[PDB]
């Protein structure tokens, strides 16, 4: 009956994770922002000390992107810093630790993608601060699974797919960027992968996406393939959009950590947004 803390259980993640772990098999801690700051380490320590967990699912972050060019220090405090704590913490109780992580940790302009032993070159202040993120934890601690996603969308909070279906049934046309390349991925398909890593101890570093390349574009228009909505989709570039931060035009993972230990492919983009529309009818 092992115990697992969930850091940040109100975001994409732990808001959808919580409720897919099988409560017959963990002690589910799910802990807010107020419940367990992961920039006061004296509170992490505390709270990792009395509930003494076998696992930890780091999922807090500030996910900011063009916000993070504007304000460093908070995307460092939160994203490294914060890591680092909770890795301490980790530590002295001797629990797996999860660290999830982004593709903006590489400079992602290469269209067949990167592998996990490439060294990152981060594009962006949010993915410079993940990246420092990262190596506090394989610093500080050694039982760890850094699993980077990227395009990350779920039942819970606000996101591309839902932004789509409310504006899409107002317009009869609308623009989205059509020059960066990325991979989709259902926080249902990202868990089952996590979930299939803890009860391992393979760690190491970890590319969990949906299987295929694809575009906001592309993606655009089979949300609304599925969403049986009759509407235009014009391809627009970046420079038009006006963007704070620097995203990559190709973002893409190659999948070799999963393939080499022995993990089932992830389903499609595609096939990842069939099941969003099956589980939130
Ligand atoms: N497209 C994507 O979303 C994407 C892509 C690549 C990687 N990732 C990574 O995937 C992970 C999952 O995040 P998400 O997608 O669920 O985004 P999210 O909804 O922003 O989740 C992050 C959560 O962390 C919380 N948080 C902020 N400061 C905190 C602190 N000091 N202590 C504890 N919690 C704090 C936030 O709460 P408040 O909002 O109330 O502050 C938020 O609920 C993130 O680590 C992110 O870096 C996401």
């Amino acid at each position: 009956k092992e115990r697992v803390i969930i850091t940040g259980a109100n975001g994409q993640l732990g808001k959808q994770l919580q409720e897919e772990l099988n409560p017959e098999e963990y002690d589910i801690y799910p802990f807010d922002k107020k419940l367990l700051d992961i920039t006061n380490i004296s509170q992490v320590q505390q709270v990792v000390q009395e509930i003494r967990p076998h696992i930890i699912i780091h999922c807090a972050a500030y996910t900011k992107v063009d916000q993070a060019e504007k304000e460093r220090d908070l995307a460092y405090v939160i994203n490294a810093i914060g890591a680092r704590n909770v890795a301490v913490a980790s530590q002295l109780v001797g629990a797996k630790l999860v660290y999830i992580s982004t593709d903006y940790v590489f400079q992602g302009d290469r269209p067949e993608g990167y592998d996990e032993f490439h060294n990152p070159a981060p594009i962006n202040i949010y993915g410079a601060s993940k990246y420092a993120g990262e190596q506090f934890v394989k610093e500080l601690h050694n039982k760890y699974f850094i699993v980077r996603t990227s395009w990350l969308y779920g039942k819970y909070g606000n996101n591309f797919v839902k932004t789509m279906i409310r504006l899409g049934k107002e317009r009869e046309e609308i623009s989205v960027v059509a020059d960066q390349i990325g991979s989709p991925t259902y926080v249902a398909d990202l868990n089952v992968m996590i979930n299939k890593l803890i009860h391992t101890s393979l760690y190491g570093t970890y590319h969990v996406s949906n299987t295929g390349s694809c575009s906001w574009f592309e993606f655009a228009k089979k949300i609304f393939s599925y969403a049986n909505m009759k509407v235009n989709v014009l391809p627009v570039s970046t420079e038009e959009f006006g963007a704070a931060a620097a995203r990559p035009k190709y973002s893409i993972f190659q999948h070799n950590m999963l393939r080499l230990n022995g993990f089932l492919q992830m389903p499609s983009w595609e096939e990842g947004l069939e099941r969003f529309f099956i589980e939130t009818k």
